[PDB]
């Protein structure tokens, strides 16, 4: 029986942002959504988020996350950020006065924390019957973290903040994860003896360690070897660091499952993208949102995709694209732009310097050069000539061949098997199997250059 | 007198691939082709590759590599993958029963191994008169490697596999390279006493170390400090790692020879690309295949080239290109696509949003904007107007100036010094020094917008 | 009272370059300009640069840097590169014979050295009253550096060059920064006893350490913990290394000030670029020269900008651009090319496959597709149709709407609120609120395909 509190009420000063810290993203999810997903998995009885300026967030919690995760998540308010000890107090008010379960406390700013780390904490805390168990790690650069102070016997004495004591002695490398389990009555008790006479002048949660030690209670510290699972984010340097470690691990999972990623350091893959066996991802690539790739694909160099579905055996090279689908064996790129609502059928082709927006394109159809296709629908085994524009719902049949430089002034229907001359402005329906034209005839004006440009190419018309 | 065996018969389970492991590529060559190139250099008397599912490969060996390397390479078959000890046995059947030379054994999955490492092995093995010499290295992460066990006196006792013994004690960091020299009779002998009662239930080559130790033979282990030269690839994580270390070294060689590479971490250069003094390679660049760059070039950001020859003093910026040539002082990019058979002469120019396919383009000719050129040939000091298309063999002369938006419906010949109006559809030959036109005349319809769009721009026609 | 000498007279052999080593760039400035900027800040009384082949440089010093830094910088000549000790001698000739200040000596090839490191050196040198103080650091890879040799008591004895002594014993990891302070008379004195009997056969500055030790003078060595501030560049491998460390630090400064940089390892930012709070820089991006970004911008993936000003809240995605301005809330990209003299007004739009050169574009104007705009000026809330070309000063009014595939043959004036049909060649002024057209009428030729292509699309016109 446990209640979990997420502390998300701080000002996030060092982010230098008008966006609340806990809303800052990595791998496709805000830090708060990473944290709330880990806990939901653990499925505790009670789950509580402590908010300050409550409206720019209260909305995303529950409103997007408790429904999605299919559980209740309570919001508790802390009006002024008096400290992590004061934040816990406010979290406790959402529990009944007679609450008897355990209390787990975590920060909204530790995004790699996972269910398992949380479940072992709870299990250690029960196993040793502790008043407080705290997760610790060891780090080469310990700055900003509260340091674990141990007695002569390796007993946890206290936690000391960066700003406070450990004067010169900050050299300590065993750090506080900011992740705890507590007996409730020992928690209510220690919090009532908190004072704010310290370098930050705040009610620190960390002080509770030394206070329960004084009442000869049991304090257990529990070392997490994989430091990244408990790393904090207080600034944008630490954010990009952890984003990058999370990326390495998501890439590694895909590799081990049968995906060749040529260059992991420049391959960004959101948590949620799926990618099938034997596809190849070339450097300089981001796969974002709910993107899905089948097997045997080539994801070429310099491709950005957000919510794009790509079937088996398709090629997607230097493409910028979102909210679109690309069929089996289709070819896309290089230098191609897909806007939302693009659907390209199996074995379809979108070539170099082509943009498609809100359009349907049938199996084995080809748009290879320098063309814009918007709000149009196109059948199968058709061919759209180079340097053309769908001007905006235009309907094009199957096995159509349109000429280079045709303009389609919406709405127009071009029948199956129809053709269009090069340089045609199409303004009316074209029956099946007709040829549509508008360009006037070629007229050659002899010796024009000798007369009108008497230098350069004037030799050699000579 | 030595015979070299390459073991390439395993199932490659952890690659999760329908492509045989040994065919997986890095820096432009399969692991098997890296390995076979190193040995060819050493030039042993006999060279033997052990294959299993023999047809998807037997083809590339000899068929591409023994001819290319100009030596004989024998294939020996091992039908079922009973173990690296069973693989060696099958390799031995390609040697005469009375064979008396030394036997070198290596894996098809150690691609950075070089002639020199191999030559020192053979020399140590002769020098110390050993029954077996084995190459070892030391590693921070030793997982998957067989561990070297040494007596109290640093004598090699045995090799132990990851799956087997070293229970907790796997902490050992001295690893087996999988690269050996053997006396033949001691090799035939130890292999005949191999059993498969082990965690994998296989006939391990590694066991031969302990067996010859038991017959008080000489076992020499030889430490390779540069660990990368003997690193194995069992999965796609290890593949991308080693691909990346090989890349760093190929980049470093080019830098030391007089090439500025702005960002090595994002510059991929195949082994085989040549690059001349004082050129500059900007970030996000891959130079692949048999690509060649002269001196004083700029290789701009985000350029991909496969089998592209670029002369001195040329510029190639954000270009995607293959099987093509670019003359001295030519400018290409940004946002340019070259398809096979593109030849651009000295001081030529292909600009932004231009594609060229199977075309010849003469010295000092310019195609700067938004145009497609396919299966066409073009003389010197000509100028192809923006937003044009060569529709498919078209022939264009020297000092031609064609108008913006001209369509060339193949086959058509445009004489030297000829011009074309803007918006011309060219369907017939254009004599030298003629002007070709087809666009009809401008007609202005006054106050059209007041009448037909009574809002917006209707003020201010006001 | 100090005089500072920069030694820049060497041949730079290992750069394998026809460009003098000291002119090689990182983060937007030559190594010499990094070095001269650090010293200028310190503001010494005298500042002297030692040059050899004097003309390819003497020009940039003073000529660009002493004016810019608003101080005098003297050039002293050393005709042949006899050594760093001989270089100092030549530097001294630019001081009066009776000069009595201190003498600071540094290399033109240590580009991260900063004013502060220099000011603490001078202060240590005064504080301890030393004859020579030398800056040292400690390094994992010590190759090419002169090693600090200390007595049994940690007293600096001598400096030994890589090429010379420390035979096997080169294992020493405490290195010479090449940055010194000297008493002038002790400097004149030690230099007069220099000989060139050594592995390089040169007059080494380093020998002066041992010589003043012999005259029982005071030799102080001063350890710099941040090794990068005193790292040298003798080859292009070391150059790209230090360029990359300088980049990491410039990125970090921007992050800590309120800029999200998704991927630091692939974000190049010149020293001098300014970037405002809450903007987001996506991977694969270079911001170069005097580029300026406001707040709330998105700098999308694969953007290169050199001297580009971007206001607040603008979007710049996969754009290659230079010497141009982009207004507040404007959208640019993806796949856009800006050439010098491009000015786009607030809330303007340049879309995919658009190039703009030397053009003015007013507030809320839109050029979204496949168009070239050169030497043209365009008012506000206008719309330039897809696949169009400004052919070269063309003037376009406000609230104009031009049709897809319009060619504007410069010089032409299009009045406010005017329209243009699709496929129009505009050769004469268009009054305000007129419609301009030239395309002829659509003609449909029935059953053409059955007759002229009797296969394929011939079914199904069937
Ligand atoms: C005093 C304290 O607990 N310090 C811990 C905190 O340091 P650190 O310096 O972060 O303390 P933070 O300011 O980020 O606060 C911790 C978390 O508590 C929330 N918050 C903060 C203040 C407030 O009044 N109300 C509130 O709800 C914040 O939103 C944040 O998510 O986490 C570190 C690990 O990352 C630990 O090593 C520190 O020991
Ligand atoms: C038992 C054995 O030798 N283990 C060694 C092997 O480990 P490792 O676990 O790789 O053994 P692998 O499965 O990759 O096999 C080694 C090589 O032998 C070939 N092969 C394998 C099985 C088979 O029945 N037939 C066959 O020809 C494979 O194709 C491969 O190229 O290489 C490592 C270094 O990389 C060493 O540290 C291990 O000590
Ligand atoms: C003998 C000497 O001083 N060696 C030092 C030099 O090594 P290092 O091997 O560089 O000596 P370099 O050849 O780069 O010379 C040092 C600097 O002096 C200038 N120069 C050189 C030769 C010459 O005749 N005239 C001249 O003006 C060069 O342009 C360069 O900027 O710097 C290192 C740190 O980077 C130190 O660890 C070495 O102890
Ligand atoms: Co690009
Ligand atoms: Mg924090
Ligand atoms: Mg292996
Ligand atoms: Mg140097």
């Amino acid at each position: 029986d446990t209640a979990v509190l997420v502390l998300a009420a701080g000002p996030g000063t060092r982010m230098r942002s008008d966006t609340p810290k806990v809303l800052h993203t990595l791998a496709g999810r805000s830090m708060l959504s990473h944290v709330l997903h880990a806990i939901a998995k653990l499925a505790p009885q009670r789950l509580i988020v402590v908010l300050g300026h409550d409206h720019q967030r209260i909305a995303p919690l529950v409103g997007e996350l408790a429904d999605t995760l299919g559980r209740t998540i309570d919001v508790a308010l802390q009006d002024r950020p008096l400290g992590t000890g004061h934040a816990v107090l406010c979290g406790l008010s959402a529990l009944p006065d007679d609450y008897a379960g355990n209390v787990v406390v975590t920060s909204g700013d530790t995004p790699l924390l996972d269910a398992d780390t949380l479940a072992d904490l709870i299990a250690t805390h029960r196993a040793v019957s502790a008043a407080v168990t705290v997760l610790t790690t060891t780090l080469d650069d310990p700055f900003g973290y509260g340091r674990i102070l141990r007695t002569q016997d390796h007993e946890v004495m206290a936690i000391v903040e960066q700003t406070d004591a450990t004067p010169s002695q900050r050299e300590i490398r065993e750090v506080n994860a900011g992740v705890y389990a507590f007996d409730i009555a020992a928690l209510r008790s220690a919090l009532s003896r908190l004072s704010s006479n310290n370098a930050q002048q705040e009610l620190y949660l960390t002080d509770v360690i030394a206070i329960l030690r004084s009442d000869g209670q049991t304090v257990h510290a529990s070392h997490v070897d994989d430091s990244a699972l408990v790393a904090g984010v207080n600034n944008r340097v630490q954010l990009a660091e952890l984003a990058s470690e999370l990326n390495r691990r998501v890439v590694a999972a895909h590799q081990l499952a049968g995906v060749t990623v040529v260059d992991p350091a420049t391959t960004w893959i959101d948590v949620d993208v799926t990618i099938g066996r034997d596809t190849v991802i070339h450097p300089g690539t981001q796969l974002l949102g709910r993107t899905q790739i089948g097997g045997r694909c080539v994801v070429g160099p310099d491709t950005t995709l957000t919510d794009v579905a790509v079937g088996d055996g398709a090629s997607v090279v230097r493409t910028h694209g979102s909210s679109s689908s690309i069929g089996d064996g289709a070819a896309v790129g290089p230098f191609t732009y897909l806007r939302p609502g693009t659907a390209l059928g199996a074995d379809g082709k979108l070539g170099a310097f082509v943009e498609v927006k809100n359009s349907t394109i049938g199996t084995g159809t080809k748009v290879p050069h320098l063309t814009y296709v918007g709000d149009a629908d196109i059948g199968e085994y058709s061919n759209i000539g180079a340097s053309s524009v769908f001007v905006n719902r235009t309907t094009v049949g199957s096995h159509v061949r349109t000429g280079s430089d045709t303009m389609f002034v919406a709405p127009v229907t071009i029948g199956d098997g129809a053709y269009t001359g090069a340089g045609t402005v199409v303004r009316e329906d074209v029956p099946p199997g007709a040829l549509a034209v508008s360009a006037g005839p070629q007229r050659n004006i002899e010796n024009w250059v000798q007369r009108k440009r008497p230098g350069s190419p004037a030799a050699q018309a000579s």
